[PDB]
């Protein structure tokens, strides 16, 4: 077994890297199936020659609504769930990571189905923040997918490969997704269903 | 359908903004109905020229009391619920938000009535922090909604508009708010009686 | 009604201030009846010159234990209880605070009564963390109280006066405290007798 | 009682210290119960000359992994519960403490035995997050544990003693772990079997 962490703390990534360059999202965002629990998934990648301490990751739904009231909120957020209960939103990033966003009864996905998706009018901001080690300060990296961009039944191809004692990064890989079988039943309606 | 976050994570309001000058709060916070839940709401501004990262809010509650025992305190401090146990509380300050707190069975507003507010004597604190981006250090901003402040039965006039493939802000609707049917009952008393 | 914030965000403490000089804690902590439930509190100060930004309170319990496979563990840590999990604990420190531990199943003093209390070999730390808003760094400020120096059945002096629209703080009361009637069984005590 | 931290907040170990050095996790990993539930636990070491302030432990888990509708996910990460819930991730370091990692149903240990261990192909990444006091930045500090290096039945030598009115780290012992019964059955396993 090849470890992918040094006992000295140097990880064993991008043979001959020196731990400015900007970071990147995946362009699209995905939904699909993982143990059973449908998701909504995008790609947050790393920097080739730096840590990110405190690294961080949150996301934000933008989606315009109205209360029960009639109150009209244009551009209202809500927050997404991805790992903040669990610290799973307290990143390791030393290689391209896959956030998921499991769709429950608590997430705006829940009653949205594959064709119910390119009907609604929605943005997702994705938030990164951690400190740049080399640079001493905090950072704050942005992104957002629209409707038209997140792609049901989808998955992301894997970038990384073992080599040589060392993991490489096949960044062309990086915002490729490929298909795969996916109900396009709402969260809500395969709970339903499974449910009896 | 135009983005509010552009791909490369930045955003697409203030047209002409180059991402001191200090933040502002509403001057008075208003109570009302959300989705059947009683609600008391604040507006929090953001800054013209930056990004605040890490960016979030809290409410202490001033309120002098007398414990069973006997016990006096003077102006005790009670956290106020603005979404810490879900992220919410976590902003992505890029226009003006509305601010919520739930008033439910552990909100210090269970039990105050309409009646029963200008009569009660209290404060509420609010405490933004976050590092201005340019700036590279924290900041805190605070402010203050004293008895007399808090409009029971209004919302919020909005402030934020779609023009020219850009987002901007009409800041004279900023502090300004507007009327809307509200039970005077107190929170407590509306669920008691949606209780039977 | 006298405000304790101003509109602006200046507080209406310690007349003609100009928000090193250090912070203090009580020199003595004190159990004692809230509400009907049992506390430990302790005093924290606050620094006459500046504010504390993300300023935030934290308490260790250092007792040598064995666990129960005969796994000796001298000077063990276990965090104590005080707002953690309310976001009490994210402290508004603009005049001397008295923290409280509510003393429950899950605290460590759950069995310990008064007799029980000078028998037993601990100590608290305290452990206040916040930025100094002026310095632009990250503090930190340490005390702590041993068996001896924790006062069952007493209360803290309240130091908080108002004078002339300012609220001014008689430092001499600080770190001063008195009686009053508490019951001399263990919380855990207390609880079962109560629940019956 | 001799005290482990002052009333003026300097604590009483490493006589005659003065608060680049690096920090230093132990070379192996235990596993073993405490109070009747099973372990895992490593040693993290502090800093001779200097505290670590808002100092947080983490650990991720990285294994390989297949959902159950094929999807690969090399390296794969998660969270293990080292404290986050109650605080106790939040360190006072000021001597070598043994982090712990208690095996129950949400933590990925929960099915694996003695012999079922070393067959499993994975790796624990250990990463230590605080401000250096003397230094004003924030630091990192990361190690790892593979399978081989996880020792199933053993406990940490203590390294902590008291000499004249100090606290003295015997940095020899550090590392150093003893043998102790230990059942050799899976926490699950465990569980079902005093189940009944
Ligand atoms: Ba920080």
């Amino acid at each position: 077994i090849q470890r992918y962490v040094r006992k000295d703390g140097k990880c064993n990534v991008h043979h001959g890297n020196v731990r400015a360059e900007t970071l990147v999202f995946s362009t699209h965002a995905v939904i699909s199936m993982r143990d059973g629990k449908l998701c909504l998934m995008f790609r947050v990648g790393d920097l080739r020659n730096s840590h990110i301490v405190e690294a961080s990751i949150r996301a934000k739904l933008i989606k315009s609504k109205q209360t029960s009231e009639g109150e009209f909120i244009p551009l209202n957020q809500t927050d997404i769930n991805v790992g903040y209960y669990t610290g799973d939103d307290r990143l390791f990033l030393v290689s391209p990571l896959i956030i998921s966003h499991e769709i429950n009864q608590q997430s705006p996905f829940w009653e949205i189905s594959k064709a119910q998706l390119p009907k609604e009018e929605l943005e997702i901001v994705v938030i990164l923040e951690g400190m740049v080690e080399a640079t001493g300060m905090t950072c704050q990296a942005r992104s957002s997918y629209i409707t038209s961009e997140i792609l049901w039944g989808y998955r992301f191809t894997p970038v990384l490969t073992l080599e040589d004692g060392f993991y490489e990064v096949d960044y062309n890989s990086f915002h490729e997704t490929y298909e795969t079988s996916t109900p396009s039943l709402s969260a809500k309606e395969l709970a339903e269903l499974a449910n009896r």
